[PDB]
This record gives structure tokens, sequence and C-alpha cells, in this order.
């Protein structure tokens, strides 16, 4: 019953989640936005650089946008090598949405990460509530960017819901600006050649979870009562947890591949975040549980792919 804007739409998790959208709520209430319109594309669309505060304002006033699910950033690899345009995208795209949000009343989705996490907090079952000093120029933005819908929210009134997302698996939208993308582009090239060259070296652990738990958690999150919530811009959640190799070994089961190790600079920023999240915080206040394990991420992974390489 709302008008909902979608920014960062045609991304790993937009191409998923406005079809969610959509869907549940009608094509009629869904706006999609980002950086340049697409070909052939279903739901409504309108370009704007986040960053651009007087285009953004106007199409949420002339679309009447009462719900923004924020999904616009540059991503944990693409900031590290572009610190500054990490920066102003993150922080000052999150500020112009939250800006927004104040004037019209809007509820928000800003999502963050498990790169607010650093080496001094513990790697394993990381609390929510610990200490937060990243180790990489995308974790310090989304640290700011908790804090700052924090204070939205408390010192505004802004409802505005967000999740220390872990990296996210799908095959509807290949990544490419990412750390944990090694995951994704491991079962791509396993069904369409059989080889691959990992970016990250072999034991690389980092917690992990399959695009339609993502989004379902996302959607979830949105519909809980606000009274239910302890925690707003930043719970943690959790579903997966798996080294490179093993992740190599279960899509082995299923294909014939072999996978080289040949680490990159991602190496370094894979190497200052978790293993593992204690995402209790979720589970206990808006009955978050996760679907998705290995086997079953890893058989509609490769079915899909098989598919797609007919
Ligand atoms: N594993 C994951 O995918 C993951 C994990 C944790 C957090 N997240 C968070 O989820 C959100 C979406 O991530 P994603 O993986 O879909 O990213 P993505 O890079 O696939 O999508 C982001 C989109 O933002 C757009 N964008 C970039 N700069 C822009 C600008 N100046 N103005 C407007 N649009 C701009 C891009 O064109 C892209 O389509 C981000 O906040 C990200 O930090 C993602
Ligand atoms: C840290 C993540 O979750 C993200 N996919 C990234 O690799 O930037």
């Amino acid at each position: 019953s709302h008008m909902i804007l979608v920014t960062g739409a045609l991304g790993q998790i937009g191409t998923e989640l406005v079809l969610a959208l959509q869907e549940k709520y009608g094509n009629d209430k869904i706006i999609a936005s980002d950086l340049k319109e697409p070909e052939n594309y279903h739901c409504k669309f309108e370009k704007c650089d986040i960053r651009d505060i007087e285009t953004y304002e106007r199409i949420n006033n002339e679309n009447k946008i009462e719900i923004v699910y924020h999904l616009a950033a540059i991503l944990s690899a693409a900031g590290e090598k572009n610190p500054e345009l990490c920066h102003d995208v993150n922080y000052n795209g999150l500020e112009n949405v939250l800006k927004t949000a104040k004037k019209y009343n809007q509820k928000l989705f800003c999502p963050s990460s498990i790169a607010v996490f650093g080496p001094d907090v513990p790697k394993e079952m990381t609390p929510q509530n610990v200490e937060l000093n990243p180790k990489t120029v995308y974790g310090i933005t989304k640290v700011k960017g908790e804090e700052l819908c924090d204070t939205y929210f408390k010192e505004h009134g802004i409802d505005v819901r967000g999740i220390r997302y872990p990296g996210l698996i799908s095959w509807k939208h290949k990544p490419s600006g990412g750390t944990t993308d090694y995951a994704v582009e491991m079962y791509f090239d396993a069904v369409e050649s059989g080889k691959y060259e990992c970016f990250v070296n072999r034991n690389t652990r980092l917690p992990m979870m399959f695009m339609d738990d993502a989004i379902r958690a996302t959607l979830e999150l949105m519909d809980a009562p606000l009274d239910s919530l302890n925690y707003h811009s930043n719970y943690n959640l959790s579903s997966m947890s798996f080294s490179a190799e093993e992740l190599e070994k279960e899509i082995s089961a299923h294909v014939d591949f072999n996978c080289l190790y040949k680490p990159d600079y991602r190496q370094d920023i894979a190497d200052t975040w978790p293993i593992s999240i204690n995402d209790d915080d979720a589970r206990k206040d808006w009955g978050w549980e996760p679907k998705f394990d290995i086997s079953k991420m890893t058989e509609e992974m490769i079915t899909n792919l098989r598919r797609l390489n007919e």
C-alpha cells in the first residue's frame, strides 16, 4: 500500500529484489533506479546518480515514494582501488537518501556489510555489539553509514532498517566489484569450463549466504513491527561459513572441475574479515532462519548455470 523505490536496482541484489517487490506489491508500486537506463527492462525505471540530490529528490516526489530500498554502492574491491569514489558514493549517497527520507517521511532499507568488522574482534561468531574497526576503505564507509542511519532513527524518527549482509551468492547477476565474488565466479567457471583461477587462497573462510535467503531476510525485516526491533541499521545475519576449497569440493561432487589458487590484492581484504557471525538478535527479534545450506545452494546454482550453458 506504498510506492517503493529501489536504488542500485540493476546490481546483484537489485536484479532479484526488484522482481520480488513487483510480485509482492504489484508493478504499479515499484520504481527502479540506477546510473544508466537498461534496454529490455519491465519495471519502471528512473536514472539517477545517487550523489545528485536534486534529481534524486525529484524522482522521489514525482513518484510519491514512501519506502526506499537503497542498494546503490561501490563494493569492497572496487572501493579499495578508488577510495575517494567509494566514500563519495557510499557516504554522500546514503546521506542524500537519509535527508530525503526525513523530508518525505519515508521508511528505508539501507544495508551494511560484514566488512564493518576488523581483526581486533572475534573472527568466529562475531557478536552484534563489538567495536567496529574495519581495515578497508569500504568497511569504514559502512561503519559511518550505520552510525548515520542510527542517528536518523534516534534523532529524526526515521524508520531505517538494515542488515550486515555476508557474502552473497547468486546466478542471475554475476558480481564484479567485491571480494566475496570468488564464490560466484567459481560456480560460473566450473560449469562453463571445468576450471577456475581463484583470487583468494584455498583456506579463505568467510560468512556466505545464498541470494534467496538474503532477499527473504530483507523482506521479513522490512515487514516486522517496529517495536519488535532492538536494532535498526545493522543486524548481524548468518547462514554459512566455508573455505574456498570446501566450496570447490562441494562443486566437484556435481561437475568435473579443478581449481587453481592465485591470490591477488583482494586476499588482503578478505584476511581482515570474520569467519562467521552471531546473528542471535535477528533470530530473536524478527524470526530469522536461513533455508539454504551449501548443498541446497549448490544444487540451485549448478542447475541454473547448466541451463544457461546449454
Ligand atoms: N555480497 C553482496 O552482494 C553484498 C554483501 C554485503 C553488503 N552488500 C550491500 O548490498 C548493497 C547492494 O550490493 P550489490 O552486491 O547488489 O552491489 P552491485 O555493485 O551489484 O550493485 C550496486 C549498484 O549501484 C549502482 N551505483 C554505483 N554507483 C552509483 C551512483 N553513483 N549512483 C547510483 N547508482 C550507483 C551500480 O551501477 C550497481 O548497479 C550495497 O549496499 C552493498 O554494500 C552486498
Ligand atoms: C564484503 C561483502 O560482503 C561484499 N560482497 C564484497 O565482497 O564487497
